[PDB]
Formats: C-alpha cells, sequence, structure tokens
C-alpha cells in the first residue's frame, strides 16, 4: 500500500501545468512515451508532466477541469488482459466508482502486442469507462502492436494526437529547440561512502541487505551452481541455481525470478573510448524541474561507467526520439539529416529507421561507429538513453524441495545481426559468465504468478513445454513427485517436451528420465523436431493422443500448462486442442474456441509463453 502524493491538479495549478500524462508501464516502454508525450506539451504553447498513477488518486480526475484548456493522457500497457501491476489501482478503481467526470478531455495510446486474445485490453477498457462516466474524447484511442512495431504506431498516432489537440483549445506551434530535461553536476571531491556503484535504491543497499526484498531493493543470491544443460555445441543453454536462504523470500512453482544484470564491459569502455569521455568522472544529472519527485535519471551521484553499465540500456535499438535529439551532435551533414529523418511517420527517413535501425538491429556503439561524424556529450546521451529492465525467468524449482534455492533455465542469447556485427543478450551473457566459485551474486527477487498446479493432488496435469519452455514443468514435476512422496493421492501427470536432438539440445534429459522411472511422469511425450526429414512437434504429439487428452479434460478436469513461444507454438498448441474438443464433443470449431477460452477463463488452461 503506497502513501499517495497529494492531489496531481493542485500540483498542475502550483506549477502551471495544463496536461498531464499518465503511464501503466513494467519494461519502461508506456513510461517514455508518456515523457515524450508530456514534453512536447512546450512545442504547442502549453506544459505538462507525466506520472506513475500508482501515487496518486485518479478520483481528483473530476477537480481536472478546474484548469483552462486541461487535459489528461493514458499511456497503457496491457500484460496477460490485465493493466500493469502500477496501473491495478486505477483500474479498480474504475470499476467501483461512479464519479461524475464531466468536463474532462480525455486520449489514450494503448501498448498491446496483437499475438494476444486481450489485445490491448487495458488501454480499450481505460478509453471506454472515462466516456462511460461522462468525461469527453479529444483524440482517437491508440491501438500500438508491439509485433509490428511500437514505436511507429506511436509516431503515427502523436503526429495527428497534437494537431487535434492545438485546433481542439485553439493553440499553435509556438520551432523546436534542443531542451535538457536534467543538468550536469561534476564532483570533485566526493566521500566514495555517497557514489552509488550499482545498486537499484538506497545507497550501499547491494552491500547491506535488509529484507523485505523486492524490485526496489533485490536480493544478491549467490550462484551455486552454473551448468551447461544442451549436449551439443549448436546453442547453449543453461542451468543455474541461486541461493536464496536468509532472504526471507517466499516462492512456488510457477512463480517468475527476475535479475537485474549488468552490460558488456568491452561495449560500456567503447561507448566511452569513441565519445573521448572519462567514463570514471564522478557526477550527477539533477532534474531542471525542482518540483519534480525525479530528480535524476538514474541513482545519483555515480559515475558514467557505472551508469553505463547497471543503469543504462545501451544494446536495444535507439527509439526515434534520441536518435532525433542525438542528430545536432553530428557534424557531418548527411548524417545530421539521416537521424533527424529518423522520426518521420513515413517515406525513406521511417524505411531507414526501420532497416538500418531497427532490423539490423544496431545499439548505440554501432551507430557511433556508423555514422562517424556523431560524436555527443557522454552526459546528454546518459539522459536520453532508457533505463536498463530487469530480465524474467520462470523458477524452475519447487519449493516444496528447493525452499531456499530459486533455478534458472534459460538459453544463451548470442546472434549475427543484419548490421554486421555479433549482439549478445545482456541478461544471459551475464548470466553464463557467473561462476560458483567473493561470491558470484545475481540480484533478484521473485514476482508472483497465477500459473500455478492444481490446487487438488488427484487433478490431472497436462503439461506443454518445448524448448526452454520446459522451465516451470521442472518445479511442476518436481513437486508432484514430491507429493507422491508425501504419501498423497496424485493424478496423471503428463509432459509434451520438445527438442531438435535427443544428442543436441534435450534439456534435462536425465531428470526427466528418473521421474518417468519413478512414475512422477505418467507419460513422458518428446518431439524431436530434427531427427527426421519432417518437422516433429509437441502438438503432433497432442493429436496422437487426442482420444485420451479428451477423456482427461471432458471427464478427468485436467489442467493444461503451456510455456515458451507465444508467437507460434502457443497458438498451433492451442489451435490442436481446438480440434481436439471439437472432434470429440463434438461440436463445430466456433464452439470448440469458446469451450477453450472458457478453460482459461476458470483456471483450466494457463500460459507462461513470451517472446
Ligand atoms: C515472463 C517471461 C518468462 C520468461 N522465461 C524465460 C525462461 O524461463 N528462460 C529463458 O531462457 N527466457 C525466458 N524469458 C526471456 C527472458 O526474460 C529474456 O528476454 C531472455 O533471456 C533474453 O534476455 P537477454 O537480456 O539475454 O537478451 P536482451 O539483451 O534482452 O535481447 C533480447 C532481444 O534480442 C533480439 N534478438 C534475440 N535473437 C535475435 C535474433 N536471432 N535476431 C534478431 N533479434 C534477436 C530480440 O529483440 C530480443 O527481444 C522469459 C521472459 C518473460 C517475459
Ligand atoms: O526458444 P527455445 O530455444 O526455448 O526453443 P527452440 O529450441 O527454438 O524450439 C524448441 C522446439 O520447438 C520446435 N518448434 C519450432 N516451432 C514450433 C512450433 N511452431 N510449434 C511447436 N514447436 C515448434 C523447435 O523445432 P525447430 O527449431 O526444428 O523448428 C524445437 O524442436
Ligand atoms: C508476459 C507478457 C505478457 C503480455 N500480455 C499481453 C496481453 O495480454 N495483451 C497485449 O495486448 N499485450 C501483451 N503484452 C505486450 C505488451 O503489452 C507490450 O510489449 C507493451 O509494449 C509493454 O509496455 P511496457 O514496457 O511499458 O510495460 C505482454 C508482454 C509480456 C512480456
Amino acid at each position: 500500500p503506497p502513501v499517495k502524493e497529494s492531489s496531481f491538479v493542485e500540483k498542475m495549478k502550483k506549477t502551471g501545468r495544463n496536461i498531464i500524462v499518465f503511464y501503466g508501464s513494467q519494461t519502461g516502454t508506456a513510461e517514455e512515451f508518456a515523457n515524450r508525450l508530456s514534453k512536447d506539451a512546450h512545442r504547442y504553447g502549453m506544459r505538462g508532466m507525466s506520472a506513475d498513477p500508482e501515487e496518486y488518486d485518479l478520483a481528483d480526475l473530476s477537480s481536472l477541469p478546474e484548469i483552462d484548456k486541461s487535459l489528461v493522457v493514458f499511456c497503457m500497457a496491457t500484460y496477460n488482459g490485465d493493466p500493469t501491476d502500477n496501473a491495478q489501482d486505477f483500474y479498480d478503481w474504475l470499476q467501483e466508482t461512479d464519479v461524475d467526470l464531466t468536463g474532462v478531455k480525455f486520449a489514450v495510446f494503448g501498448l498491446g502486442n496483437k499475438t494476444y486474445e486481450h489485445f490491448n485490453a487495458m488501454g480499450k477498457y481505460v478509453d471506454q469507462r472515462l466516456e462511460q462516466l461522462g468525461a469527453q474524447r479529444i483524440f482517437e484511442l491508440g491501438l500500438g502492436d508491439d509485433d509490428g512495431n511500437l514505436e511507429e504506431d506511436f509516431i503515427t498516432w502523436r503526429e495527428q494526437f497534437w494537431p487535434a489537440v492545438c485546433e481542439f483549445f485553439g493553440v499553435e506551434a509556438t520551432e523546436e529547440s534542443s531542451i535538457r530535461q536534467y543538468e550536469l553536476v561534476v564532483h570533485e571531491d566526493m566521500d566514495v561512502a555517497k557514489v552509488y556503484t550499482g545498486e537499484m535504491g538506497r545507497l550501499k543497499s547491494y552491500e547491506n541487505q535488509k529484507p523485505p526484498f523486492d524490485a526496489k531493493n533485490p536480493f544478491l543470491a549467490a550462484v551455486t551452481a552454473n551448468r551447461k544443460l544442451n549436449q551439443g555445441t549448436e546453442r547453449h543453454l543453461m542451468h543455474l541455481e541461486l541461493d536464496i536462504s536468509d532472504s526471507k523470500i517466499r516462492y512456488e512453482s510457477g512463480d517468475h525470478v527476475a535479475v537485474y544484470p549488468a552490460n558488456d564491459s568491452a561495449l560500456v569502455n567503447q561507448i566511452g573510448e569513441i565519445l573521448g569521455a572519462d567514463l570514471d568522472v564522478i557526477m550527477s544529472l539533477n532534474n531542471l524541474d525542482e518540483e519534480s519527485n525525479k530528480k535524476h535519471p538514474f541513482p545519483c551521484p555515480t559515475t558514467y561507467r557505472t551508469a553505463l553499465t547497471y543503469y543504462l540500456d545501451i544494446t536495444n535499438p535507439p527509439r526515434t526520439n534520441v536518435l532525433y535529439e542525438l542528430a545536432q551532435y553530428a557534424s557531418e551533414p548527411s548524417e545530421q539529416e539521416h537521424l533527424h529523418k529518423m522520426a518521420s511517420s513515413s517515406g525513406e527517413g521511417k524505411e531507414l529507421y526501420l532497416s538500418w535501425v531497427v532490423e539490423a538491429r544496431r545499439h548505440i556503439l554501432a551507430i557511433l561507429q556508423d555514422y562517424p561524424s556523431l560524436r555527443p556529450p557522454i552526459d546528454h546521451l546518459c539522459e536520453l538513453l532508457p533505463r536498463l529492465q530487469a530480465r524474467y525467468y520462470s523458477i524452475a524449482s519447487s519449493s516444496k524441495v528447493h525452499p531456499n534455492s530459486v533455478h534458472i533455465c534459460a538459453v544463451a542469447v548470442e546472434y549475427e545481426a543484419k548490421s554486421g556485427r555479433v549482439n549478445k543478450g545482456v541478461a544471459t551473457s551475464w548470466l553464463r559468465a557467473k561462476e560458483p566459485a567473493g561470491r558470484a551474486l545475481v540480484p533478484m527477487f521473485v514476482r508472483k504468478s497465477q500459473f500455478r498446479l492444481p490446487f487438488k493432488s488427484t487433478t490431472p496435469v497436462i503439461m506443454v513445454g518445448p524448448g526452454t519452455g520446459i522451465a516451470p514443468f521442472m518445479g511442476f514435476i518436481q513437486e508432484r513427485a514430491w507429493l507422491r512422496e508425501q504419501g498423497k493421492e496424485v493424478g496423471e501427470t503428463l509432459l509434451y517436451y520438445g527438442c531438435r536432438r535427443s544428442d543436441e539440445d534435450y534439456l534435462y534429459r536425465e531428470e526427466l528420465a528418473r521421474f518417468h522411472k519413478d512414475g512422477a511422469l505418467t507419460q513422458l511425450n518428446v518431439a524431436f523436431s530434427r531427427e527426421q526429414a519432417h518437422k516433429v512437434y509437441v502438438q503432433h504429439l497432442l493429436k496422437r493422443d487426442r482420444e485420451h487428452l479428451w477423456k482427461l479434460i471432458h471427464e478427468g478436469g485436467a489442467h493444461i500448462y503451456v510455456c515458451g513461444d507465444a508467437r507460434n507454438m502457443a497458438k498451433d498448441v492451442q489451435n490442436t486442442f481446438y480440434d481436439i474438443v471439437a472432434e470429440f464433443g463434438p461440436m463445430e470449431h466456433t464452439q470448440a474456441v469458446d469451450y477453450v477460452k472458457k478453460l482459461m477463463t476458470k483456471g483450466r488452461y494457463s500460459l507462461d509463453v513470451w517472446s
């Protein structure tokens, strides 16, 4: 229960703001969009501020009309058909309230991914609900699809949004001058005890650990084990064990473990070297808006090296506003023009951004090397880069068997980018380098999920997780085996797993064989996709066992679980379940779909997919 800030409307009145942009974000994408819209206000004679709804009480929206030409914008992401954690309060409020929002003007931009049944559910709800409550829409709902290109969807919406705002309120495009949000303050003689060295919350919080641990106060768990899971050399799949003893962290199979990684030191050093900057300068970036709660873009004071290493994202392709602001620092005309045009909503500038930056997966260093005239000051770059996010992993262990250890099953990311270089996954490269052996510590925390084994030990379980999708099921199988050892009555436990070849990347091969031998796994159905000319996938095995699965589903009350790739595997497995139901019900495809979607609402078809 966070302590709410005082009314955001009064803050707007006291600081001359007429527009406030709220963000529902978990990976920081909606947060950036909000900040971008907020900063935009200035270019149209208005003044905005972005804000975390969790820190506020949206009921004060009814007071917003008290400000002339006032407006509120919501940039909301959706997660599993639900609101972001930080937007749950606001969501619950929209449902319970009956407050009259007459006079309130709003606009909504939703961040979603079409590869989901509930595409932009949050953005759609917020947009619809504010209207039901009496507020009037000032611009159409935005539907950003992260499966195509979200950045482009924002550009398009934004380009139309402002002219519509200006026309309704009768304001002009007062043109654009580079404006810093922070001021640099170099520190020449500061006590080392006050310089952030990578911690996420309070100073020295990593050195002096105190519970409870969470996203703002992660627990530095020792890496007790880090072994290679795959047999061959095509790729690198690994199994790590994080010791959470004395952390008091609670967890259950199905939960996720998040880790705060460190960027590649070489990459950090090269960025500093190409900019001719001294990365060991101790400094702070202080907000020019002395009223804002966001005093720095990241924990300060600190060195540029530490910022680029633990607080800043220096690997993902930079967004258009970043390249736009950096353009001023490119001394070669043609290069200044290419960067400037990256923010176009159409044409060659847009196409170049999509192919040369996004498709080629060029990170900031690559751009600095490919456009050699671009030499921005390090301090402004640090202000522009997005924050380094934590990465989530499906805990591969059962707390009933390993209450003081959190297991991770992950594939190391390393690929040839069309940018011509080899790109390395931040968290996995970092995880892979951690050696059991001070100790190898990993800053982490647990996030509870709704992916859970049936409450009743007798309820049948059908698990589908090819590749790394196996990771929560190792926890499930462990727990189910443990239940049998405790004398309990355990229903059928079926695993449908898949890999390329039994001698290449069959994860947990020995463990799964043991569980099967001992009866913990009623069936171990493995699809080896490359051992023959045609592909053999998990859904092929499900179709093969359609008769039995239907019996378990329709008569046994079986629970279905699907983990892994959400792009193709999940949809294909879902389609196969449609076919099974349709044939054995029997019923028309349309009803089969409803039947399966119903199982999802009744908690009997759960997902843990990602891209
Ligand atoms: C809820 C959830 C559960 C997850 N569970 C697990 C898990 O249990 N095990 C696991 O291994 N992962 C899991 N992940 C994925 C994990 O969170 C990270 O996204 C993954 O490990 C990569 O992170 P990274 O920092 O190593 O790579 P990053 O530096 O974050 O880079 C990731 C990006 O690289 C790009 N990329 C990757 N390959 C290519 C390529 N070949 N060509 C072009 N672009 C490419 C993509 O844009 C990808 O988004 C899960 C993710 C979520 C959201
Ligand atoms: C675990 C997970 C679940 C998601 N579930 C949904 C969903 O149900 N619907 C949707 O439209 N998008 C979904 N998305 C996509 C996000 O809404 C989209 O990537 C958004 O840009 C993230 O914004 P953020 O960085 O501000 O949190 C999901 C993404 C992840 C990683």
